[PDB]
DNA sequence: AAATTTGTTTACTC
DNA sequence: GAGTAAACAAATTT
């Protein structure tokens, strides 16, 4: 099922986070010191920070792409080393 | 080329 | 409204 209680950031049990994909990406973007991540680093952040997303990569990687291009608060920026994703706080 | 991750789109269960 | 599902074009790497 989903989270049993009010536990904070324990990623060590394969339990679904109680948060939307839109918000999880937004936190992932703002964790980086430069406030942007590539799509691949977003994938690394998700697997690293949650045990649940370590089992069925295809199902949720599709969601991650779907949310990025559907919300106007996610912006793609070309960089020197490749495309990155930022967040509009407004 | 051709392979394949990387991005936009409309519509189904729940 | 979100979580999936698929379908398809665009970047980006073989």
């Amino acid at each position: 099922p989903e989270f049993f209680h009010n536990m904070d950031y324990f990623k060590y049990h394969n339990m679904r986070p109680p948060f939307t994909y839109a918000t999880l990406i937004r936190w992932a973007i703002l964790e980086a010191p430069e406030r942007q991540r590539t799509l691949n680093e977003i994938y690394h952040w998700f697997t690293r920070m949650f045990a649940y997303f370590r089992n069925h990569p295809a199902t949720w990687k599709n969601a991650i792409r779907h949310n990025l291009s559907l919300h106007k608060c996610f912006v793609r920026v070309e960089s020197e080393k490749g495309a990155v994703w930022t967040v509009d706080e407004f």
